[PDB]
């Protein structure tokens, strides 16, 4: 159930995603998740619901359903806080909202820094994101200070490409390696190259959008649908599991961590029942064969930023 990180701590390979979980639903979703066995929650300041996630975590700690040591709580530094003097405050606001005194893991959410201010996506008058001149290496140094102040147990990265991971690994005076790179990964975007690179460096990969993010706000009717793919359905049927359960077990068997999102109690529970079956090697290779380099998480307004990863 857990994978060992290069900071010496163990991380549950299944967690609960919280992007798009409505603030009026996510407290119950996290309560239900902890009650049915989840011990890892994936959060972010930009999701605008950390307060409500925190109410759930705190209630389950108060009720003594779980111990703090048994939970693995992850959050992420938003792009408008990649300045030396803003990183600690950004982390502290997340801690405050989550009702925590430390994070198990804190990630640079995207490699690109944006102009600080109230807006999460500051734009120029023609719709391009406004960058910050801060680079990935100085942001990493700021992350390392959070470990040394006790605010976070591990630090990592998200949406970093091969060359950006390499830039951190080659950083002069590197003090802590990234523990995790959290990236989009599913049968339509299998990520074999970047996963093999990160794993070879001892960086654990977390697969986001493992179900293809059907609730992403920019979904279009014509788009591919993992959950409705009859080939994946057939694998599920053969194992008497749901398609979602196959899509969650797939990254687990690649030695990835996976963070499916749901606010539906029945689905939260279903999605956890993935430790009692095995996909065959042939099943695994067949799922890998569906790769189409189809990315659900990309954003035109940020594509000219110097550090846009894709
Ligand atoms: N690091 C980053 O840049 C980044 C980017 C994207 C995502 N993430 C993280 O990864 C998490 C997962 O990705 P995601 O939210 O994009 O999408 P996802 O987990 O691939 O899909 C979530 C969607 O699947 C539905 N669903 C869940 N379980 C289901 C089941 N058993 N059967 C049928 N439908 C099911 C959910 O519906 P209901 O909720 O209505 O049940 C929701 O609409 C996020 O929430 C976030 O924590 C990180
Ligand atoms: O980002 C998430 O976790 C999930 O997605 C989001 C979640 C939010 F709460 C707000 C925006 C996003 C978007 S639009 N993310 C895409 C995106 C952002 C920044 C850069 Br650089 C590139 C890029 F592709
Ligand atoms: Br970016």
């Amino acid at each position: 159930s857990r994978i060992l990180l290069n900071n010496g701590a163990k991380m549950p390979i299944l967690g609960l995603g919280t992007w798009k979980s409505p603030p009026g639903q996510v407290t119950e979703a996290v309560k239900v998740a902890i009650d049915v066995g989840y011990r890892h929650i994936d959060c972010a300041h930009v999701y605008q619901n950390e307060n409500e996630v925190g109410v759930a975590i705190q209630e389950k700690l108060r009720e003594q359903v779980v111990k703090r040591e048994e939970l693995f709580i992850v959050s992420k530094l938003w792009c408008t806080y990649h300045e030396k003097g803003l990183v600690k405050g950004a982390c502290q606001k997340t801690l405050s909202d989550l009702k925590l005194d430390y994070l198990d893991l804190y990630l640079i959410h995207w490699p690109s820094g944006f102009k600080p201010g109230k807006e999460f996506f500051p734009l120029d008058e023609s719709g391009n994101v406004v960058p910050s001149d801060t680079n990935i290496l100085d942001t990493w140094a700021a992350m390392e200070e959070l470990v040394d102040e006790g605010l976070v147990k591990a630090i990592g990265i998200s949406n970093f490409n091969h060359l950006q991971v390499e830039m951190i690994l080659n950083k002069p005076g590197l003090k802590y390696k990234p523990a995790v790179n959290q990236i989009e990964c599913h049968p339509y975007l299998t990520q074999e190259k970047l996963i093999q690179y990160c794993q070879s460096k001892g960086i654990v990969v977390t697969a986001y959008s493992p179900l293809g993010s059907p609730d992403r706000p920019w979904a279009k009717p014509e788009d591919p649908s993992l959950l409705e793919d009859p080939r994946i359905k057939a694998i599920a049927a053969k194992h008497n599991k749901t398609t979602a359960q196959v899509l969650i077990r797939f990254p687990m068997q690649r030695n990835l961590v996976v963070i499916p999102k749901s606010v539906t109690p029945e689905r939260i529970a279903e999605n956890f029942k993935v430790f009692d079956f095995e996909l065959s090697s042939q099943d695994m290779t067949t799922l890998l064969s569906y790769n189409r380099n189809w990315r659900v998480c990309a954003l035109l307004s940020c594509t000219s930023h110097k550090d846009y990863p894709f």
